[PDB]
């Protein structure tokens, strides 16, 4: 029967508290997603390319790549703000230490399909008469047979608000590309470079298509699809930054002149260089506090701005993020520059997209006008041709320093995780499929071991024309579209903080100047500007 | 034995959470207790005058009453930063909406017992000798048999660290005053006024000594006096703040020009006066919002600086704490202004006391400027005679508005509790044993309605002199002090809050002109500043 | 109660509202608490050409004052009273002659004894949320039942979004199919 | 319906059920509309006090709390006629 | 509701009061004329209390042929007496 | 407390306080001088 209801609208976040401090953080989300009919059904393999990366200089700007375009539209959770409002999210930047994440449901209900129909009169009058009988093809990959295209890193999710109808994007993954753009140029000079996308080699072309990969479920306009809860197997997250630096590892030096005055203009003195003692890493006698004993180095000096080139073509090498110094770097510290839409922060107004460029407040990062190498003596009074300052080129360019090619990532070298971006940042993430893991990823914070959770492929059925289907490239169609809601349940588990120190932290606040960001105008505008996350401190060791 | 220890110094305040969002604040404390010897032995009724007010105009300042100094020192817990460092305040600001009150345990242990004895050589030199055999009167008034003297409002509390030894302060409590200070005047003029404390009545005075009421346990060097479990009585304080006034009851008038343009300086303009409905407390037509139809008032208009005259004297009337307007008054709304010792907040340096005016920011103040009163009918464009402005005296005295007499506590009226205040504030209080209870106390929000909790009373018992002790008024005395110990363990019961909403609350945070607040100095000064309290907002209606 | 006095919270200035009592012999309805309750064509009112009915009301429980009634004296009682030792209703508060005393007058002791809100028909409310606050008010003027525990729940209806073909991205306001709806609504409300 | 329950206790049983017409929301944004007046900003006028701060939400709200609903006069004359005090005891709704 | 049973009747925009943080002062007579000032200033980040109705309570889609019954509330209330009161301060008691 | 105690017999000679401005403690004012009129009390016993 159609005009009998199948689901229910649900948004709360349920904390409910267990015991001994574990809370079980239910979070559901519900929203209308405004499917549109896909404007073609046959698939379609598109080479991209732009004639902006042919002219010599612009290298960085580099579009070019092939890309696999799917009729399906892809409805998507991964991403933090659809599940938590600020009021909630808010809860748990103050009081939560770690975040395990334990299971994940889907379903669409309450789907309303409608045949939009032009009339010839004076205006285009367009009459929205109902189906009853068409139908929508809804795909559970549950064994994610399709290539994982998160859509948080595109800002291509749900949006995050509940009473604002939403829009699932088009599912589409790369293909393979075989870039040529050497050689690689400055901006001045020009030369011969050859800006062409090759012929795709045969042995690795990965055409998937939806059809023969998932089975599909038609969905009628009294439907209820519901996918089976989805357990996790991430590692716990920890919310608490850590601030200590391998200049405050350990055991402080004593110190025998203690001051006297108060107020922090006047400084203890310790004792003399070369008398004080302990283990230390070089030669010389002076036990300086630069060069100590410490357990292993915090952050590392990734090769920043390096643009590697593989099969597919130029990029970036993807930096751990990490707090800056105070000195804002934040290029070698990997900052996040979120531009988001207008579903997802960004008052509503005649503005362009609002920007946020972020830092975690993890205490571990360097600055690469600040870093200085020596010789192998250590010889403080340095001579002028023993130690590498970064006033001095490499090779001859001034502007690029020793740090440019700089790597410094040993084994001991202790790391803090991507922190959760909001509400812009992605949940979890697939496992990369290769023999050596990564140690960690900088798209997501939660890392699924085993399969992960089953993206949802969502595509109006054909609904055809009297007109005849056989030796025709494109068939006319009746224009429809569709109003499914979508109900999640993301189900985390955290624990309380507890607070064992005697001065207070820092706490997610309000202040006079905030609650503008987090109130609606006199028209209707909302906006989502960012947390600064990871707000409990704590200790390395 | 001497030897062996008798108890365990503990302050840990164990946030134990339990099910369902309740948790069991379990707060201990731990202090040394520096007592000194009684500097006299016998009772004294000790009368007190000023010269201050027996001249004319100086009658606020009128510190006249006649005391009841008695040998005994009262150890007190009654005060909320014995039991609460700020990063543990921290946790109960941001996340409990009630916090119950369970139970309450005193103990004195591993007291050190010393006699000092002056040598005659050219500088004053003091010996320590240990007494093995002396002993302390400890007296835990488990009926409260004495009157309840609580050292919070005079901030006579154990000091809020737990390295700094603290001092108990020496019990007292007032005896029958007759006071005379009739005329009150002015200052301007003189006047033949009588400022003489009389000869107390017979029919009340009320000598209480500490032998004869309640039993006393003498305690050598190897004691453990163990006070029982007080499981108290109370209501459920609730730290949530109402905001919600009588502009802000019930449900707001419908409008009709909605407003176009982003932001806030144009405003949505209602409908007609005349034409608006409801029920409404007047005769007039016109429906305004000022005079609507409101559940309750919240808040009451107080005589403010109201010197009410009894038995014991001058008194001002203590005003229910309340957050003031947008116009800082303070005065009419029942500040707080709390000084302190250099044990209970206030960087040790060379300056005075800190002050801090307080106030809660619980929404339901008043301003004496800002208030106005009319005759019987509305008659909107009012006559000059009919309406009183606070411009108009009273008497003929132009400072003096109405507001100064004008009360509006009608039955009707809702009103917020007393806010709990820290780390300065006391905690809980006696019932006043009067036939008619008051509703709320101004010195402490929690309220006992049963027997409240023993009050510990500690002396030194007297060493004494080889010279005789009969037919003397004064005996001398071997000179000593002493050092015990003092566990308490004071065990709240909170309910976590739950945020059903969508903006973030305003939360306890931490700033950069906040961490000096926070953290000692150089030379060792702390300081406890305030918190203002009640952060978490909540509905009134 | 001290009438027509507009106290000033955070707020706004609003009048202290007085618990509705039957006024005396001369019709004063100010001081006592009157309703003055104007309806819609839904709720009364004859639903001709005419503007909205108004019936200046009172309960009937006899407890009710007039302030050109009342008087004040000074400590001795002394009928036969002195010119300047009782404060007569024609007496100005500060000079204000058409303000009594009895306009900044509070009596309300301890022992006053006092009826509830009436009930008013049709247009009168029923229950009423406590007020969530420490002190807690004895009566409540807007409704004589008072739920002590959570209040009966009010009920949101809202039509959900039936949109157009148009994007619904990157757009403020988006079209919509205008539409409507008639439900019925079948309460039940048990007395005793 | 008045059920004579016994030692006179009665059970006023008061049903009510009207066709409720739900127009669609104009918009579906929450708005917080400031409200002011220019009518109290001339003197003398601050008993006409309209201004306020109002959060219009889309949502339309079905409300029972009002006397006339339940009690037509003929029902409400044999209450103010007969009964001393009011309990009141049940409330339930149906949208249907 | 409106209280007549045939008569269709219409449900009300649920909307509630948010914080307001006005500026009246000084109040004034009528006749004279004064500088006052009628803004209302920004709201105070303490209290600023936005409820939306998603994310507070769960949310019953209806097709046409939905019963949505609310279970059936059972009050606490004080026994209302309608039995007013006649008796004054110079009617209680005993007459001389 | 009080820090200038009696010595003599008779209730005629009275025990002085410290300073209006040195004595500490909670107060409903906003004045720093701590008076024993101004004071902080639970509730007020009687009413005018």
């Amino acid at each position: 029967g159609v005009g009998v209801s199948t689901g229910s609208f649900n948004n709360q976040t349920e904390f409910h508290y267990l015991g001994d401090g574990l809370v079980q953080i239910t979070a559901h989300a519900s929203r209308l997603v405004h499917l549109n009919m896909p404007e073609h059904e046959s698939y379609r393999r598109i080479n991209v390319l732009n004639s902006e990366a042919g002219v010599a200089g612009q290298m960085v700007q580099d579009d070019a790549h092939s890309q696999m375009v799917t009729p399906w539209s892809l409805v998507d959770a991964n991403a933090w703000g659809v599940w938590f409002n600020p009021g909630d999210w808010q809860l748990i930047t103050n009081n939560m230490t770690e975040l395990n994440l334990v299971s994940f449901e889907q379903e669409i209900f309450n789907v309303v399909l409608k045949t939009i129909t032009e009339s010839a009169t004076t205006p285009p009058t367009k009459i929205y008469n109902n189906d009853l009988t068409a139908s929508l093809m809804v795909a559970l990959d549950t064994n994610n047979t399709l290539p994982y295209t998160p859509a948080a890193p595109r800002s291509e999710t749900l949006g995050f608000y509940p009473w604002l109808p939403t829009k699932p994007t088009h599912y589409r993954y790369y293909m393979t590309c075989t870039r040529n753009l050497t050689p690689p140029t400055h901006t001045g000079q020009a030369g011969t470079i050859t800006n062409t996308i090759s012929a795709p080699t045969h042995s690795d072309v990965m055409f998937y298509t939806i059809e023969n990969a998932v089975p599909i479920h038609l969905l009628r306009t009294g439907d209820e699809f519901s996918t089976g809860t989805y357990y996790f197997d991430t590692k716990p997250l920890k919310m608490t930054h850590s601030w200590q630096t391998n200049r405050s590892l350990g055991l402080p030096p004593k110190l025998a002149t203690e001051p006297t005055t108060e107020g922090q203009q006047h400084t203890g003195t310790l004792k003399a260089a070369t008398d004080r003692e302990g283990i230390h890493q070089t030669i010389n006698n002076s036990y300086t506090e630069a060069t100590a004993l410490r357990p292993a180095q915090v952050g590392y000096n990734t090769p920043y701005m390096n643009f590697e080139y593989s099969d597919g073509g130029p990029f970036l090498t993807p930096i751990v993020p990490v707090y800056d110094t105070q000195y804002n770097a934040d290029e070698p510290n990997g900052a996040y520059r979120i531009t988001m839409g207008y579903q997802h922060g960004q008052i509503t107004t005649a503005t362009e997209l609002g920007r946020y460029t972020l830092n975690p407040i993890s205490k571990g990062g360097r600055a690469p006008n600040q870093e200085f190498n020596q010789s192998s003596p250590l010889q403080m009074e340095n001579t002028l041709n023993g130690t590498l300052l970064p006033t001095d080129p490499i090779g001859g360019k001034t502007d690029i320093h020793f740090t440019n090619t700089l790597n410094t990532y040993g084994p001991l070298t202790a790391l803090n995780n991507t922190p959760p971006i909001y509400p812009n940042g992605q949940i979890w993430d697939k496992e990369l499929d290769a023999d050596l893991k990564p140690r960690l990823h900088v798209t997501a914070p939660f890392v699924c071991k085993n399969n992960p959770p089953g993206q949802l492929f969502v595509k109006i059925a054909p609904n055809l024309t009297d007109d005849f289907n056989a030796d025709s490239p494109q068939q006319p169609r009746i224009i429809t579209y569709s109003n499914f809601w979508w109900k999640g349940t993301l189900t985390f588990t955290a624990r309380m903080r507890s607070s064992n120190m005697w001065n207070p932290i820092h706490q997610h606040t309000t202040t006079n100047d905030n609650i503008v960001n987090y109130m609606p105008s006199n028209i209707g505008g909302m906006r989502l500007y960012p947390e600064i996350p990871q707000l409990i401190p704590r200790k390395l060791y």
